[PDB]
């Protein structure tokens, strides 16, 4: 078996897409393997770059094809090179670009957190071993946090297993695992942006549609309460058309059905004081509710994080 | 006729877009046959990747070039392996994400069930037939789904058939059948999203806009009415700019139909009551439509379902 | 001159976009010569894949460029063979994947109807022939047709002719004639969606917009119509946000000033009824224009199809 | 010095981009010059297509490479040839499409003109000249004007003109002279869209904003102008999504700034009428503004073209 | 070590991306470097452009690999040349359009400013030096800028480091110092288009706000507020939809948060005015925040700048 040690150096992680389940990764990627010894031009090692290292191949040199399991269409490789050491080493090192993809739940939104995940393995030779994993996520984690719309938990963790592929060829009698190497980062969204300027006028809508009760008439309340629910209407717009739409409900998503709601059953209970015989208004109703419904609204609200 | 073995491998089926009927694929491709056999480097078996490939090709070896027929444009092959038996067997593995096509029907959008299909054929070769056909969608079942977009119903079926091209060359006289395979995989939307934030709200609007006749005055009708029928033209902009654009009505697009000719029918009605000579106001219809004109909403609805 | 015999499959028309007057053609082209007899190995005909096909050309084939003329940037090109038949005979296969050009007018919108072109010619070869050009588009004609957004008249019409480039060098004395195959396919646009989800809505404001007359208060009929142009610009929108943006005024941008203008012209009348020496409120022109406002619409709008 | 003679050919000039500066090009370009004669198989002059000709190159043959300055990335060349005359002519033809960069002022944005640009020089020689340049732009004229977004004013002129780039290296002791060839076609963008879609509804709207003096209380004033501010900023919205986004003011933005004002300075009027003491409501000022507000915005637009 | 000098031209930086940090750039890239001396074709140094590059490489020629270190993919390289001296001197020339990424905070988003970076370092050589660099920003300074988006501060600031990489093999005893050329130029938002057409139109819709206590009736000014309210949720929809998206909270967004309060705490103030026993609306509040709700607003916005 070969042994073969790699380096994962992350310079950046941006575009991350909860849709699709995917993000972009940026960074270098190294791996160094011990083989037959070697004639350099002069004693030092060789550095073959980028065209030169198929010339190399054709020539007969080993270099495995490593796949990024999770990886999401055949990423932008930048500059490679080979460093051919005479006593066997040779150092493999790239840069790359490319998108990856991993399960995602966002269902608490604001405040949801996901992993960034990455998964290696030989492409085609199980009767080879890679040794350790040695990741660099050297990003920041204290200089820009508040102002980043990700907070890294911390250093990544490195896992090396065997995966045990079951439908293979017949002519195997035992080799059917192969190593992967599978990196996680842990990370916490910045709900910074979104409670300011999406949660807070939020509230402040959902409150003040419950100040139609300090109206005087019924014709007043019924009147401005359907321009309440516009106003709602028009919110849930602002608040889709800005944020990432998604195939399943929010927190803010429900916040905005609770506005709904919170309307809607206004309107029942100003069409109810119907309530009473002869025409009376049931004015211990409106002045009821006129506190009580703020605070329906908050006792619903607590029930939501049961 | 030579025989050929394959084995797709699916790992992830995304970017569904109903207006394109377009949906991609990610995961392995291998196939599989028994030639000439041949002198490998030691006895056991090779391995040759990528780059490599192209030059065993043209020293003579065969290689068929099997087309996606569905496939929208070249797919995007990653790593690509052949691994080369002595006893003449030939396995070519290939990591590949593209693009397939297939008609969709989504008229009952938040309730519709499409299905994503492969299909495979030689793209040269009616000599040369594909022996049998074994797919892999490992993709949960039981792990994620109402959390998911996509509801799998299953495990996928698989289908080897003939296809006669007839307009062909005049030298073949009866060479004129490719063999397919074709792989389907049925599957449902999860309605929870378009339900709680779509449908849900329509029917909170609809339901307030008949609140229209709880009101004392003919000026107040008249007035709310025009209100309303904004805000249902907010709520058809709503659903419109988040929900995929389609070139076809779909039930929530008949739902958004369906409230404008619910306040339109309002108007006529509140300017109707006118009927009464003399200016009477005709009271016994404001308050049988009061109830009434949510019923003949719920009595119109159930024969959409016709 | 060598003669050329070109068939054009085309599996799906797809991707209309009517401002860059563009279309994308998924699809198979093969084209057949004669020419000087051949050894094949063995005695039947060879066949030669993707890469090997320049190795041919390499050691002195000859493989004419055909070019589409009203092509967008050149296309995605899938599998593509050679089939080199021993009595001198050639086939090539290739499958296509691109985008094509072609003058688009779509002031009718909803009912608009446009024509797909093919525009093929050898690149450099003037005395070169095409000898007859059979298109294949057999995608449905009666199988899913209201459901699908575009309606194919029927079966793609051919037209090979020559094509005389005067500006070119000055050593031809008379070859400037070039044979040029020019694929049209008819094809009218599904009016489904759009009728019923643009075109009915909008009346139907408009149309509410008339019912401003049947309020009793001066004051009432000012300020109901400003929530009536709110109404219009919201609408115009939402018709403007989910339909194409286009540089010139189409159908449903005429009716949508027409909107504007029904509006503006009743806010004009309101303050005219303002006319009245000693603030009579002329209550014979609210009742009048009551029911002809809705008819001067109507009798300008037949006036537009003039 | 070599003598190198191009010809142009412009078929379309699409995707216009106001902000990025960009407009994309497809066409042809010729390019001949004299050189050493060959040895033709046979006397006729030999035509080399796509991939053969870098062997030529490889075997000595001298290709210069020019570089359009103004483009933006690499074009998109589609079929390439090689007319090599046996007397020493070369004529090399390509197919292209490419995007080029040229400052673009739209400040007066329904009505603003531009001019395209194309730049040509050598890539690496200087001690070779461009002997003369002809394009040929024979997209119509007087065919679809009207119906097309831009209008052409004009056949393109050409100009070849010589660069001294001072910043070069020490051994150049006066040869820093290069040959630019300069195309440019003038063009004027097609108002009718954007003057019946969003200049006249623009001005229906303030026009209609200052029908609020023509109501009788003074409640009704204030609350209605706030709905005509309401109404502004859904125009501003619907004007801002479906026009260009630019990082400066435009003649529409000019105008929507100005609803902005007429309104705004209404509410200050309003309140004014607070002026007097003991509660009189200065009847005269809501008449006088009735029809002078009207005016004043009227005034205010000449001097904007001042 | 091998002495490399370098020489950059900026012709042009366009499509700054905030959000992901990124700006694309386009020019030229020279580097030059003497080495052993060669025999050209001719005393005169030889010029090599493009696919003959590659070609001296595989004789054995020593181009070294320069990588962008904050390069986002891999550029598009257009033109590439290399030109021998005989001497021994060679220098390389080639065109590139790139995009680069560098951290941007844009919390002050109209008057924000940023730095532009270049970092180029060689791949794989340390024992190799960039001796000094030259950049040629001659971008205009004085003759649109007003006009232009940024505000380029002035001429490039250059500066050649020393990178120390900690984490590499063990055989290396020291040599762990690469080359690192970092270009800055510095730059300024033309705050012009946001003043006019965003930060001007809020205050007038925030002033207008304020007007709500010039009305006479407690009725009156509720209902209003609610206007006011969805004019900002409208303005605070256009606003967003046209600006860019961004993670976290710039100046204008919390204009928008304060029209919000300034609407909300009056809802709070209008319904206080609860305050006084039995019934009286103490209108010595609406006259005192009539004046002094504009001016408490505008004491909250100078502790804004604190």
């Amino acid at each position: 078996p070969v042994d073969v040690s790699v380096s994962i150096f992350i310079n950046k992680i941006y575009g991350v897409n909860t849709l699709e389940q995917t993000y972009k990764v940026d960074g270098y990627i190294v791996a160094q393997w011990t083989g037959k010894p070697r004639k350099t031009p002069g004693d030092k090692p060789l550095i073959v770059e980028n065209t030169q290292i198929e010339r190399w191949i054709n020539n007969g040199l080993w270099v495995p094809a490593l796949e990024f399991i999770n990886v999401v269409g055949s990423p932008d490789t930048g500059n490679k090179r080979l460093m051919l050491f005479p006593d066997g080493r040779v150092i493999y090192n790239a840069r790359f670009l490319g998108s990856f993809s991993n399960d995602m739940d966002a269902r608490l939104f604001p405040f949801d957190r996901q992993q960034f995940v990455l998964e290696l393995e030989p492409f085609s030779y199980n009767n080879q071993q890679l040794r350790f994993s040695d990741i660099q996520v050297y990003t920041e984690n204290i200089d820009n946090e508040e102002i980043d719309e990700w907070w890294i938990r911390g250093k990544a963790s490195t896992h090396i297993s065997d995966i045990r592929y079951d439908h293979l060829s017949s002519v195997q009698p035992n080799q059917n695992e192969f190593s992967r190497i599978t990196v996680r980062i842990d990370a916490v969204r910045n709900p910074s942006y979104y409670l300011w300027s999406f949660i807070l006028p939020l509230g402040l809508i959902i409150a003040a549609s419950w100040s139609v009760f300090w109206l005087e008439s019924f014709s007043e309340r019924l009147q401005t309460s359907f321009t309440l629910m516009l106003t709602v209407v028009a919110y849930a717009f602002y608040t889709s058309n800005i944020l990432p739409r998604l195939p399943y409900t929010t927190v803010i998503d429900q916040m905005i059905i609770a506005g709904y709601g919170s309307i809607f059953a206004a309107i029942l209970l100003i069409i109810f004081a119907h309530r009473q015989a002869n025409g009376v208004e049931d004015d211990l109703l409106i002045q009821r509710c006129r506190l009580a419904f703020p605070l329906g609204f908050l006792a619903i609200g607590c029930v939501l994080v049961i």
